[PDB]
């Protein structure tokens, strides 16, 4: 599935993103648009043999279990394909223990380089939120 900015600013919202520890809701859509474009289904493979999976390319070396990533954790204890589906709920749980575990949204390079001390507000303006 591929949302557009309003649609998943809204999904976001409805699963408590918003300010979560301390990201205003722009900063989540900012993220998910420059990893996955997106896209429920996105995924990218790392030199390391880990995968970035889903619309928040959370990626397998710690995240979550896709049985080929070997040696790597799953803190969140998911199977990364809950990652990659049309219903965002898992992406979004999984996300918030990233940042809750004290790697802030850092942790995410795309935002990190696109979004972070930019006008994210604009990624949920003219929204009917
Ligand atoms: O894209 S929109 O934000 O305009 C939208 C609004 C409503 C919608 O019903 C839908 C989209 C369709 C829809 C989408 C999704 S999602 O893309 O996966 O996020 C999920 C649902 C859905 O009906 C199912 C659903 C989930 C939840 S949640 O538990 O909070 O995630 C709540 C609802 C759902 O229908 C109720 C609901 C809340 C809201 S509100 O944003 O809280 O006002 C609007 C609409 C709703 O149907 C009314
Ligand atoms: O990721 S967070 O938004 O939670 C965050 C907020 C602050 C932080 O200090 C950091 C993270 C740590 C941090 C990370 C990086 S990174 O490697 O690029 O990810 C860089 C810095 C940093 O403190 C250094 C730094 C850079 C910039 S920049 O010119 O925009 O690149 C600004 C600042 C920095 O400390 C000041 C600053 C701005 C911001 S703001 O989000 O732009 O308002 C938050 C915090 C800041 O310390 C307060
Ligand atoms: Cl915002
Ligand atoms: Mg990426
Ligand atoms: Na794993």
């Amino acid at each position: 599935k591929v949302f557009g900015r309003c649609e998943l600013a809204a999904a976001m919202k409805r699963h408590g993103l918003d300010n979560y520890r301390g990201y205003s809701l722009g900063n989540w859509v900012c993220a998910a648009k420059f990893e996955s474009n997106f896209n429920t289904q996105a995924t990218n493979r790392n030199t390391d043999g880990s995968t970035d999976y889903g619309i928040l390319q959370i990626n397998s070396r710690w995240w979550c279990n896709d049985g080929r990533t070997p040696g790597s954790r799953n803190l969140c204890n998911i199977p990364c394909s809950a990652l990659l589906s049309s219903d965002i709920t898992a992406s979004v749980n999984c996300a918030k223990k990233i940042v809750s575990d004290g790697n802030g949204m850092n942790a995410w390079v795309a935002w990190r380089n696109r979004c972070k001390g930019t006008d994210v507000q604009a990624w949920i303006r003219g929204c009917r939120l």
